[PDB]
């Protein structure tokens, strides 16, 4: 079966379309492509990233996945995250996190199950917290209902 990818412009083949650019250090470039013509490059030297809002169903399991690599050895990580608050008194911030520190193309995925009620709109974050000179490439991001 072909399962719908909920991520808009998931392979950056439409450049930066549908991705919020938080630090102005994102570019869609050939060298960052694992698939197709383009991938996302997040420039090194400081923490930077981007993301998009993706409304999710309650009490539902999702696959979150991505291909990523640093072009040189990072100090920290690049993280692919689905994050949202719970509707509780503590405003609990839930994060489903894939950590990447690899210097070769690497695919990782996780599965998570959403709560009964959301406290905020789920956000898919591509967060390169690493502050080394290493550039980060990411491509073919997936968010898929099971
Ligand atoms: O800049 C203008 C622009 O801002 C937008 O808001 C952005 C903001 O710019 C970003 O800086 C911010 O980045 C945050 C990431 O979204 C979020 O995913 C990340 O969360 C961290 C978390 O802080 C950390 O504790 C966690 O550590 C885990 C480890 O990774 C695991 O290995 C370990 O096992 O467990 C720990 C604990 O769980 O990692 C996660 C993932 O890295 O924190 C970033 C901030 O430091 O995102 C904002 C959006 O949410 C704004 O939206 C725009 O409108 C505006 O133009
Ligand atoms: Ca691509």
């Amino acid at each position: 079966s072909h399962m719908v990818n909920m991520v808009s412009n998931p392979g950056f083949e439409d450049g930066l379309d549908s991705w919020q650019d938080w630090q102005q250090d994102m570019s869609a470039v050939p060298e960052a492509a694992h698939n197709g013509a383009l991938g996302l490059k997040i420039g090194g030297g400081k923490a930077a990233g981007g993301g998009q809002d993706i409304p999710l169903k309650p009490n539902t399991t999702y696959i979150l996945g991505a291909w990523a690599k640093f072009d040189s050895k990072p100090a920290g990580t690049f993280d692919v995250v689905v994050q949202y608050h719970l509707k509780d008194a503590n405003n609990t911030y839930v994060q489903h996190i894939l950590n990447f520190n690899e210097t070769d193309w690497t695919y990782k995925q996780l599965l998570f199950t959403t709560p009964d009620v959301f406290g905020s709109t789920p956000e898919l974050a591509l967060w390169k917290g690493d502050t080394s000179k290493a550039n980060l490439y990411v491509d073919d991001v997936y968010l898929v209902e099971v």
